[PDB]
């Protein structure tokens, strides 16, 4: 679906059997989720933004359903005020910007 | 134009007579630009993002041409590693997310 941006582009996601809300974020290379407990072995890694940095855990080939579109890929868990879906998964669901 | 996201969605902007590159960022409520000197009277404001906050200056009814589409609105100047075009201006240029 086309989603205009008069409001924040928040969508339903399903990950690890859990339902969450997340922001579709063309400004993000990576997908990063608030504290949740994922399965499996995690590598470490660190990421930055507008006020500074945060540390996070990294899982590969995590399945995420994003407005019902499946995607598999790298997901990051660490601390954020919002769940964020980044371009690594936006590409899989066929997400474009149009204007 | 439709812009897919296999690469970061960087576009040319023209602001204050100056040409810059900026990221189309559906994850941003506001538009925030690296150090540049905008003439006119600026109100203060502290935008938050990931890693906390940064202080910035705020100008209203700034004209920005974004890939050739004009927009007028609130622009913020303070420190960022990338110039960011937020939803306040994305709405004016008719920018949608589609998938
Ligand atoms: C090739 C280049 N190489 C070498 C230099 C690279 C490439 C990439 C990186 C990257 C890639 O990093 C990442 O893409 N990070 C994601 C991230 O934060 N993206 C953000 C872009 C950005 C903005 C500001 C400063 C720096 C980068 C925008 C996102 O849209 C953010 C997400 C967010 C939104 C709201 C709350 C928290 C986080 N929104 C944002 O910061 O909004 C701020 C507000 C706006 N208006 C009111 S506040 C993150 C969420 C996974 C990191 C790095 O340290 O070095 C790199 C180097």
């Amino acid at each position: 679906p086309q989603i205009t941006l008069w409001k924040r582009p928040l969508v339903t996601i399903k990950i690890g059997g859990q339902l969450k809300e997340a922001l579709l974020d063309t400004g993000a290379d990576d997908t990063v989720i608030e504290e949740m407990s994922l399965p499996g072995r995690w590598k470490p890694k660190m990421i930055g933004g507008i006020g500074g940095f945060i540390k996070v855990r990294q899982y590969d080939q995590i399945i995420i359903e994003i407005c019902g579109h499946k995607a598999i890929g790298t997901v990051l868990v660490g601390p954020t005020p919002v769940n964020i879906i980044g371009r690594n998964l936006l590409t899989q669901i066929g997400c474009t910007l149009n204007f």
